């Protein structure tokens, strides 16, 4: 099966937000609103903001999962490639097979679904720090889009779901991801292709 990617704000008005990082050659993570696409370097911090219009209950959680974007590949589990799953870059918590990690959150939990075999990472939903308007999760993507035997140049989506304590759906948002060596140049190139 294929997890839903339908945008759903739900009762709490859940949606993502992204910083405005620009497209300089040196940028390590940059988001294109026109493409709804995040471009990032391998294993580098990707800040993703969480926004709600009203406060969700204690025990609400936030899950991230990757799927292939193209219909002919969406049934295949997105995982790290045969090299990266063996490179012993573990953070002590993420299984080495998982593409998506959460950085710097000791409460992150990693799921291998017993039925679909898909990977996901889930954290408690926390309120913004005093003085802030939103909460930020720091994600890492642990393979390049081009990795042979893994993503192998196939585009992926990240689906972020807001869930209750049982795992029921409260909200959903999503964005395409390209993990690449030069996110700034690739964002500029793909945005110009879209314009042309
Ligand atoms: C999704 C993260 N988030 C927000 C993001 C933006 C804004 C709006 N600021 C102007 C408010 C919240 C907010 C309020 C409460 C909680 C909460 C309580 N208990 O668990 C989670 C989580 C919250
Ligand atoms: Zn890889």
């Amino acid at each position: 099966s294929v997890p839903s990617q339908k945008t759903y704000q739900g009762s709490y008005g859940f949606r993502l937000g992204f910083l405005h990082s620009g497209t300089a050659k040196s940028v390590t993570c940059t988001y294109s609103p026109a493409l709804n696409k995040l471009f990032c370097q391998l294993a580098k911090t990707c800040p993703v903001q969480l926004w709600v219009d009203s406060t969700p209950p204690p025990g609400t959680r936030v899950r991230a999962m990757a799927i292939y974007k193209q219909s002919q590949h969406m049934t295949e589990v997105v995982r790290r490639c045969p090299h990266h799953e063996r490179c012993s870059d573990s953070d002590g918590l993420a299984p080495p097979q998982h593409l998506i990690r959460v950085e710097g959150n000791l409460r992150a939990e990693y799921l291998d679904d017993r039925n679909t075999f898909r990977h996901s990472v889930v954290v408690p939903c926390e309120p913004p720090e005093v003085g802030s308007d939103c909460t930020t999760i720091h994600y890492n993507y642990m393979c390049y889009s081009s990795c042979m035997g893994g993503m192998n140049r196939r585009p992926i989506l990240t689906i972020i779901t807001l869930e209750d304590s049982s795992g029921n759906l409260l909200g959903r948002d999503s964005f395409e991801v390209r993990v690449c060596a030069c996110p700034g140049r690739d964002r500029r190139t793909e945005e110009e292709n879209l314009r042309k």
